[PDB]
């Protein structure tokens, strides 16, 4: 009826019968073989956590938020959270790689829910219409204001998805700045005018959350080496799937880290990809800057001199505060930046990197600056 | 010879023989009877830590920083850290009330070191000249470059004094928002051009340190009730020291928290002081705002209707980053804001408060809206 | 209506209107001036926490346990927990000192509840009969099986009193072994046959709790120096109160740490007490042993040779597991030691100490072993 | 020259050039593909940590212990710590299945060090003789007293190997019951009479270490489902290595977790193995008891009615304290139980389990009661 799972992020996650049935299905079990952070373990060696544990964590936090917000459709929203990652391919930024292969561009999460045993499991407790609702909610495609609130609980600025992965990524990578008082923040959330908002008692908790998110992006998600390994990985994965066909969902489901890593370790047609990823031959950071003009002028000089195939450019950006968070004050709604100098200080992260083939690095360095 | 003291911040603090002799003296033991945060325990109940434990913590953090920086004169700077608080008067913001009531203005820390057994104790290990250098170092008044480096270790922006109190204040108040473990920050410190600077590998640790400091200010030091209690206390302390004579250092040494409180709890002349501070009859916050114009305008309308005696004003304007921290880059020494857009962007804290006698509070409220 | 208090042990403690009224009374405020651990700060310098914060913590944990156990009289039990320490005198083991003074030997907690403004505050919400019930519950003097369950929630083996002070004492003294997963233990508690019992899912949590309790006793409560300072303190306090009269409860209420410490610091008739406690002249540990026979034979030799006034003996004992804890298993109640080798291993702590005047220590050492 | 690796257990692990050259070799990188705890992640989902991170942690803890103990041959013992796992075969309890399938029985750790690039790498820094000493030290087979001391640092009861895995296993499994920070224990270690011993000031830290180890055994290593999964895995692994030839070391090196799992997930011969391990069809626990007689009697009645193939038995009998740890007292060297009644009293863990095919489980249950 209820089973407990140890999770070092929370203590224990209690899961009821519907979640357990889903957990034991083949598509959910597959997530144990998909690292949350892809190749990041090559930089942060303890980053071994998988999408399976993250999905359990999302279910847990979704439950907590639904409890705090007194949401009526609690069980349906918890399952939406649990199943949020079913269609995630192995690695980072590789949904954009898979989608253009299949003719429909149908989201893989929607497909795994509707085309596998997951669909049958859900029907035990829900109508097909409620299942369509859970698909909209989990994919962030609400059709009305009711679904919008429920979807925000998982995918919003305070969503259970983000709350779990920020803390889980911090815990495994070893980044103490990524922790925030999730418990206190959840307790200060309110529904107001069909929005999830923060009570003014939660203003420090909100600051801490936004700042923790800043640290995770600068330290881990935008780490210069994590990014170039991902660049090499995606170029490889583009080749591997180039003639693969996803009309059969089982060709998606057979995609896990090990499958891709094995093709890389064994086929000699991919030796170059293999070296760039696994033998420390990734292109080397020539420039990392917050100054777009400096980046652009260096990029231009390099491309005048070096062939394009020997360089890579990466422009990364993330709003730390997107201007759309309300704080419920004594005098009604206000925007968080009106009340917080810290939130008021927050600007988008903008980082520009140039990487070069290890053979040309010295030449590119001296003949360019 | 070497004794260990339990300290929940650090595990144990190990102290050598010179430090123990100093710890055992009466002017150091006095610090056990002066709360680090004065009356803050009336708002944050667990803020019971004293200047005694803080001083042991400063000694321990000074040791650590000297170890990281490979400082020659380690023992002397450790002792300068240890004795840094000898001249502190009970509660907060009290130095400025005692100095005018003393003819020459001499710093009480220097007086306690020179006019009590502390001097004889230090003379066992240090020359007359090194004791004068210890005094300058501890007061932040160096006369040369060696003294300036050593003084920076204790009193600088991330000096051992601040590193200990920010962490200890958070630990005892219960402030779960900052990350307060500066082991990483300490490890990335360097001496360059005779300054304590941060290596670029410590940029994130420096960001975390400045954010943790912002949280302590907004949550604790500038808490609106903490501030009004201190306003009441300081008014009283001035009456109590109308014209006390500090020519005899023992009249300073007898000032501890219990002495001040007893003088209050007992005398019928000081009854309204007692009520405002200890019977929860402090002036009530009418306005707390970040807008100087709203403050100025409310102050005007208010002083039209009510007498000055029945109101108190408080202006807090505090820099979260002072523009004077160096980071050692591969390109040489930079200002921290030159390398961290986030630090470059941290805004100052600006808060304006108006407090009114609790009897007139409802009267003042509706008469202003 | 609800006020939040920061407590580093829990985050925030939320207190309703009845608790707030009680908190702001003179007898509850007095507890801010009574250190939980008495003179232990002379050994563990950060042990500055007071009975005021402990009482708030007891209220908080009582609420949590009542919630987990679905107790009907939740509010009355929470207040019983909040008011549990009202009659605690300053220091350790000094209730046994005060009781024989007053003619009635009435418990001081009962007296403070019934003879001060506390009584009037409680009547706002409860009948005098319910107030008598709260007195029985808080003092562990239940009159029937209903009251017995409620009283166990506060004063039992898993009581909220113990759960708070073990963790609070660990947090402030700096003893990491004294922490246990209080949250998990509370969640596995059950009421069965009018007893608080532990579900079998909580068996590890129970082991951890009992072991944490072991560490606190060996490291802190029975620390050899903590004990001899308490021995000197109690002998002093016996003198101070010898002719004091407690028929007026205000003579109890004026007893706080500062009052006693001041009599000690200022009256020269007590110079010897003062030195033994505050000038490092406490009797020195000559023998500390688990072997009663070795203790007894050494005690006899010393008393043949030295006058009794120059030695002190201390026999300390504590059951770590008292054989009276039930675990609700699949096949009904069992005793914890049937299921746990760790609990099965636990024997009473038995420690025997001899202390001697610092003048006779060397003579006692050589002329005795 | 010196590189830093994030490790959530320690902050960062700093490695010098000899260690980096070893870390970058293929036999060391293999360890990234072998989970520390085998199949435990099927019960404790976050148990994803690998032998790679564990080996870096052993290197780091070895460094720390050499620093505390002032060990001359620090670099050599650190490298012995680093390479300790080179010969580990994927999953748990697998050494004993590989050794009989290899003619001479030579330890695979020694083979990997001598028969791969590891040897050439070590020869850059160490003589032929020091490499033979490193091998003995790491295998716990010393030939003299220096080698024995160094080997104790890694493989002893509180060796760096155990200190790291107990803490790392707790951190990733989520075991909140022990205290697993052994900084204090390390600081109290001494070398006496050429043994690693504990100073009496570390008696409590030693008690905590042994209790923390008890918790890991009862909660994780002896978890009834963890044990049955390993029983199924080991039966399969034996079939897979019926007669594989390990004369070529590359046939050992190609054994990682994914290789074993692939061999299973794919071949139709191994289908019931696959189901028992990966499709939650493991034999179900019929009996778990501490009573050998109940075990023996249930085993008998059971084997009367059901065939051997449909049942599995497991006997676990593990010493929580082995009687062979020394504590340096003021009276000289003692056994730990001579000084700690609690350690003297810790009982062994004894657990007997009977598991049955999940089809026959209800049939076996009521036929036995
Ligand atoms: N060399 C090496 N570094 C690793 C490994 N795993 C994690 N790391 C860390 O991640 C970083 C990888 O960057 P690297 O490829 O060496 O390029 P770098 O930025 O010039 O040092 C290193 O600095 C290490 O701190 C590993 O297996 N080998
Ligand atoms: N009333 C009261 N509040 C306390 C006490 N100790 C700490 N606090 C905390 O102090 C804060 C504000 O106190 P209060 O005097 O009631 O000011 P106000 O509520 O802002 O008008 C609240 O967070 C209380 O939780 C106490 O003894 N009495
Ligand atoms: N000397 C000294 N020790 C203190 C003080 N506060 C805490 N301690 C600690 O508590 C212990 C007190 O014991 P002490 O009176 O010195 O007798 P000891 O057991 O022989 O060291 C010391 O070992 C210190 O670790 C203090 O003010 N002075
Ligand atoms: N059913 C199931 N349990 C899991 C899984 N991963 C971890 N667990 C935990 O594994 C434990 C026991 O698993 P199970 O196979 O159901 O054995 P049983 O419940 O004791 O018969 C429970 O604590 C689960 O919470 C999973 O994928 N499926
Ligand atoms: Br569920
Ligand atoms: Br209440
Ligand atoms: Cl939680
Ligand atoms: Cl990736
Ligand atoms: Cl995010
Ligand atoms: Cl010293
Ligand atoms: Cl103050
Ligand atoms: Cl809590
Ligand atoms: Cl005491
Ligand atoms: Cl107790
Ligand atoms: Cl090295
Ligand atoms: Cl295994
Ligand atoms: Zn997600
Ligand atoms: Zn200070
Ligand atoms: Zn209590
Ligand atoms: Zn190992």
């Amino acid at each position: 009826m209820i089973k407990e799972f140890s999770d070092p992020l929370y203590g224990f996650v209690r899961v009821g019968e519907a979640g357990l049935r889903l957990i034991d299905s083949f598509p959910f079990q597959r997530l144990r073989y998909v690292k949350q952070l892809g190749l990041a373990y090559l930089v942060f060696p303890s980053a071994q956590h998988t999408r399976f544990e993250h999905s359990l964590g999302v279910y847990h936090i979704t439950e907590r938020i639904c409890e705090s917000l007194k949401v009526k459709e609690k069980e349906l929203v918890k399952l939406a959270g649990l199943l949020h990652d079913l269609g995630h391919p192995p690695f980072s930024h590789t949904t954009e790689v898979l989608l253009p292969r299949e003719r429909s561009h149908e989201d893989f999460t929607e497909r795994v829910i509707k085309e596998t045993e997951i669909y049958e499991i859900l029907k035990q407790d829900y109508s097909h219409e409620d299942i369509e609702r859970l698909v909209r909610i989990t994919l962030g495609k609400p059709e009305d204001e009711e679904e919008k609130l429920l979807s925000e609980i998982i995918t919003g600025e305070f969503g259970s998805d983000r709350m779990d992965y920020l803390r889980r990524d911090a815990y495994f990578c070893g980044v103490s700045y990524g922790f925030f008082d999730y418990d206190r923040l959840i307790s200060t959330l309110r529904v107001y005018e069909n929005k999830v908002v923060v009570d003014e008692s939660g203003l420090r908790a909100l600051e801490n959350f936004l700042i923790s998110r800043y640290f995770m992006y600068v330290q881990v998600y935008f780490h210069k080496v994590v990014r170039i390994l991902s660049i090499h990985l995606v170029e490889f994965l583009k080749k591997l799937i180039s003639q693969e066909d996803f009309t059969d969902i089982n060709n998606f489901l057979r995609l896990n880290d090990a499958f891709v890593i094995s093709e890389l370790f064994k086929r000699k047609a991919f030796r170059e990809d293999f070296e760039r990823i696994f033998q420390r031959k990734h292109f080397k950071t020539l420039l990392s800057t917050e100054n777009y003009e400096k980046f652009s002028e260096t990029k231009e000089r390099l491309l005048e001199k070096f062939p394009q195939e020997k360089v890579r450019f990466d422009e990364v950006e993330k709003e730390v505060y997107g201007g759309n968070i309300y704080v419920l004050s004594s005098e009604g709604l206000k925007k968080a930046h009106e009340l917080s100098p810290l939130i008021a200080s927050l600007k988008p992260i903008k980082l520009y990197r140039i990487y070069v083939d290890r053979q040309l690095w010295e030449k590119a360095r001296s003949e360019l600056k």
